[PDB]
């Protein structure tokens, strides 16, 4: 077997059930954050899209600036997309930007040098954003999809539920922080957010340029120490179609015996992973793909508030959804397929992950749709569970997930673009007659 092959050669570093947490929501995760960051003695790396100018945002950073306060030697970095930090949310009122925040946080605490670095995947965010996760704290690698922000903290009453797992390992996170200093942080492309007179694009539209043609190449290389028949961690970045994350992403799918499990908030597979899926069903397996509500996306705007374009996201990305299901009716009949949408009223949904049988866990930022497959830098960690070691935190993350979703019992209880809003409704008519979705399909 090919996919088996390529998983049992990818090479893995050993790792102690007793150094794996698995934490299980919002406030949870950032209370780890918080508490990791004042007892860092060596090094903190934060890696996210976006660390907002919120209550949340402010706590992480306040919290740095603290911890290098206290320990001037201690080398503290923020890492966030260099276009993202430079604007406000889009079809929202243009606002002062994080990038902007991150200037007055320098001005406001003098003594202490927290380097806050914008990294541009491409030269429109569009084309590309880092979507690299990871908080690379000293030996330890506090790993979730989460951006810094009140929702991915659950820093009020409304959360965006993601996954959060927290992995001491000297090797890996060394190879982690290694890889962050070596591709990105001396690069062409990166500059600094936290100075007033930070570049425009315009200027380092060609530095970009060659940045992107390096990270092309993007990938990690260390030996491994460990067989496959322990607890191992494999981690795995990549860019484009030379991903070797989205080459093990393809591979992990065939090699389910039993079950495949999927989460993503932005349901668009590839074509070459839809094969898979038909591939496991046709061989009487049993794949179960976890998704958000629409209501649940975080590109979604109310009936009441006004409609904006950019609103009508989620609705493609349930057309995407429905459209599979009704191709796969059957596998939904056989109760092979079980498709979960997850609503908790207004919260929101960016859960990424795949689980091969109850032996792989891939935990990543990567969403399994074209923007993750040619567009953005993704990263991930493969956990290989042999002996089944983390089977209690596995089991009990999946419960937990699984438990504000409801199984879709048939393709047309999924609205279908009849019964959206005029507004909503009209727009993507529209897009569909000249065939524009098809085109936007490739962003999203
Ligand atoms: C009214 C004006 C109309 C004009 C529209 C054209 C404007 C385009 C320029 C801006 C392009 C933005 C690209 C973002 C890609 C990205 O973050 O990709 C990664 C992201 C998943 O990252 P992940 O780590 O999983 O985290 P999140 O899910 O929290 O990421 C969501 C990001 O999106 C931001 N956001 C969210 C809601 C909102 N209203 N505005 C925001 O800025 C958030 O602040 C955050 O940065 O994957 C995605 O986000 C998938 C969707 C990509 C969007 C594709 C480009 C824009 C749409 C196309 C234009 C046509 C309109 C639609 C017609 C049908």
């Amino acid at each position: 077997n090919k996919h088996q092959q390529h998983l049992a050669q990818l090479p893995k570093i050993s790792q102690s059930v007793d150094d794996v947490d698995f934490f299980y929501a919002p406030a949870d995760f950032r209370e780890t954050l918080l508490e990791k960051i004042a007892s860092a003695k060596q090094r903190i790396c934060i890696v996210a899209l976006y660390l907002e100018q919120d209550d949340g945002g402010k706590g992480i950073l306040n919290a740095l600036y603290e911890a290098k306060r206290q320990r001037p030697e201690l080398d503290v970095r923020v890492l966030v997309d260099w276009h993202r930090a430079q604007r406000g949310r889009i079809g929202a009122a243009a606002s002062n930007t994080n990038a902007d925040w991150y200037c007055r946080m320098a001005q406001e605490n003098p003594g202490v040098d927290v380097p806050v670095y914008g990294v541009p995947i491409n030269t429109r965010e569009a084309l590309g954003v880092l979507h690299f996760k990871g908080f690379i704290i000293d030996d330890s690698v506090l790993y979730s999809g989460a951006s810094l922000n009140d929702v991915y903290l659950h820093q009020h009453d409304k959360y965006r539920y993601d996954r959060y797992h927290l992995i001491r390992n000297r090797k890996m996170s060394d190879i982690m922080f290694e890889w962050v200093t070596q591709n990105i942080m001396n690069g062409r492309g990166v500059n600094r957010l936290d100075d007033v007179n930070r570049p425009k694009s315009p200027e380092i539209k060609n530095d970009i340029r060659l940045f992107r043609q390096e990270l092309r190449d993007a990938a990690y290389h260390f030996q491994g120490d460990a067989d496959n028949d322990q607890l191992s961690v494999t981690p795995l970045v990549g860019l484009g179609k030379s991903s070797l994350l989205n080459k093990t992403i393809f591979h992990l799918m065939p090699c389910a015996e039993q079950k495949l499990t999927i989460c993503t908030p932005y349901f668009n597979l590839p074509a070459i992973l839809v094969r898979n899926i038909i591939q496991l069903l046709r061989e009487g397996k049993k794949v179960e793909i976890i998704v958000g509500d629409k209501t649940a996306n975080d590109f979604y705007i109310p009936e009441d508030e006004p409609f904006k374009i950019i609103g009508a996201l989620p609705y493609l990305y349930e057309i995407n959804l429905r459209r599979f299901l009704s191709r796969l009716q059957y596998y939904v009949n056989t109760d092979q397929l079980v498709v979960r949408l997850w609503k908790d009223d207004d919260n929101t949904y960016a859960l990424k992950g795949m689980w091969v049988d109850d032996k792989w866990m891939l935990i990543t930022g990567n969403n399994l749709n074209p923007r993750a497959w040619r567009l953005d830098l993704e990263n991930a960690i493969l956990i290989h569970d042999p002996q089944l070691e983390l089977a209690p935190q596995r089991e009990k993350e999946l419960e937990l997930i699984r438990e504000h979703t409801t199984i879709v019992k048939h393709y047309r209880d999924l609205q279908s673009i009849a019964d959206y809003p005029v507004k909503v409704r009209k727009l993507i008519r529209r897009l569909r007659r000249i065939r524009i979705d098809r085109l936007i399909s490739r962003i999203l």
